[PDB]
């Protein structure tokens, strides 16, 4: 790597120079590094030019604004220091030269909106492998290879990139946060496709909101659109994107525009999944998904759109549909034959709760069984708000135990009981692992057993011990399967 050549786009009288690592941190800037000092939220990364010429950085890029002209080359203590204009909105273009342009050596999808993105990217990355791709993801959950994903400026993006190129990843889906758009962390990646998933009541707010997006998603490579336009904007956005696809579960397809679409037709919400019939532009089919809830069906059918649209063959998409897996502990489905269904999910919120008990009554033909509790020595002003939904949304309401650390366990169960109308109909068991064996062997068999509260988490935490017990092990073992 060379200042040189890195430079080359935009300053063509740049030094010759080796260069090691790129970094914006003063702190960690080695022999050899390029140091790239930028203007932020009130902190000006020039100020510490001294200090990493001092720890004998290679290089310096600093913004221009008010000190230097756009590629204006000085030199200090013999280090090369150039000046960029703009340089938070060059940052992404300068780490994607560093880094041999990443997102040109393997296919990127973006997934925006404010729900169903980490669901969304799990769901490309693994189809997209279960066809043949060495598939990657980025997002909340972490950075990795499928099933190797490791717990952010434009430069750390492009690095992590390619990381997972120099590991072999030939396929990637990245969550795009709406704030990592706004700050140019993304702005020179080449994405294959962008899908859209998913205080705004005054018109101008929404023209504004509008604009501003609109002038973002201009500047950036977006590849194939594919909108979900079972949502408001995502409708107006399709009316103004001829090429882009249209993707519905509640019949908004409008075949007379939208050229290419993909639209559930009917949906069977069953005891193990949701068996899914679809027409497309490419053609028709129907889909045994193993995930659970109306909100993963759209998911599906957005991972489904964006596969198709990159060339992916339909019929080897269908052949494997029935191997796409729940995000662990994300409305995970157990069932065992002539056993309740049970559903592991990490709802620990009114709010998620509500939606988990919602997504759970679709499958359930008999009663639905809430088993939760609530955290202790934390906010209790979530308690009753939980009761009341689990009373509501729920047949059978069974209150436990769920991290209640030093406080009093029933104190917390109180609290939850005294938001319901009728205290008296909720079950109340002690002992987590009691309270999900009550449900589960009580439960008849087309009942459907929703489990909130821990989803993946392998902790209970009783006084300042974190014991060994998992909700997912448990169902598993009660149930006479493998969690």
């Amino acid at each position: 790597r060379n200042l040189r050549d890195l430079l080359a786009p935009w300053v063509p009288d740049a030094p010759s120079r080796a260069l090691r690592e790129m970094t914006l941190d003063s702190r960690v800037a080695a022999a050899g590094d390029l140091f790239v000092a930028v203007v932020g939220h009130q902190a000006d990364g020039r100020r510490y030019i001294p200090q990493a010429i001092a720890q004998g950085v290679a290089a310096i890029i600093a913004e221009a604004k008010d000190e230097a002209t756009d590629g204006e080359i000085r030199e200090m203590h013999g280090v090369p220091v150039i000046y960029l204009s703009q340089l938070n909105e060059r940052l992404s273009a300068l780490a994607g030269r560093f880094y041999h342009e990443p997102s040109d050596n393997l296919r990127l999808v973006g997934v925006t909106g404010t729900n169903g993105k980490t669901t969304t990217t799990q769901l490309l990355a693994q189809w997209s492998q279960l066809l043949g791709e060495i598939s990657a993801v980025m997002g909340t959950v972490g950075n990795g290879l499928l099933g190797k994903v490791i717990p952010g400026s434009a430069v750390d993006v492009q690095h992590e990139l390619a990381g997972l190129v120099d590991q072999g990843a030939t396929f990637c889906a990245m969550e795009v946060s709406s704030h990592g758009l706004v700050q140019h962390r993304v702005a020179a990646l080449k994405f294959a496709a962008s899908v859209f998933t998913n205080h705004l009541d005054y018109h101008g707010d929404m023209e504004h909101y509008e604009a501003a997006k609109w002038l973002l998603y201009s500047e950036h490579h977006c590849g194939q659109a594919i909108i979900n336009a079972d949502d408001e904007v995502g409708r107006r956005w399709l009316a103004k994107l001829p090429d882009a696809v249209a993707v519905s579960m509640e019949d908004h397809i409008n075949p007379n525009c939208h050229g290419r679409w993909l639209k559930a037709t009917e949906v069977n919400y069953h005891d193990s999944g949701a068996t899914i019939r679809f027409s497309s532009s490419w053609g028709d089919g129907e889909i045994e998904s193993h995930l659970m809830g109306a909100f993963n069906v759209s998911n599906l059918l957005l991972a489904l759109a964006t596969l198709l649209a990159l060339g992916y063959p339909l019929a080897d998409l269908l052949k494997t549909a029935a191997r796409l897996q729940p995000v662990c502990g994300r409305m995970e489905v157990f069932t065992a034959p002539g056993k309740p269904t049970v559903v592991v999910d990490y709802a620990h919120t009114p709010d998620a709760l509500e939606k988990a008990l919602q997504a759970a009554r679709l499958h359930c033909a008999g009663k639905l069984w809430c088993v939760f509790g609530c955290g202790g020595d934390r906010d209790k002003g979530k308690r009753p708000l939980m009761g009341a939904i689990a009373e509501e949304f729920a047949d059978v309401a069974v209150v436990t135990d769920d991290n209640p650390r030093t406080e009093e366990p029933r104190a917390i169960i109180n609290d939850i009981l005294a938001g319901m109308l009728d205290a008296g109909h909720a079950k109340v068991m002690e002992g987590r692992a009691e309270a999900v064996t009550c449900a589960v062997m009580q439960a008849k068999e087309n009942d459907v057993v929703l489990v909130a509260g821990k989803g993946h988490e392998d902790y209970q935490i009783v006084g300042n011990q974190r014991l060994d017990y998992s909700d997912r092990v448990t169902v598993a073992r009660l149930l006479g399967v493998i969690a």
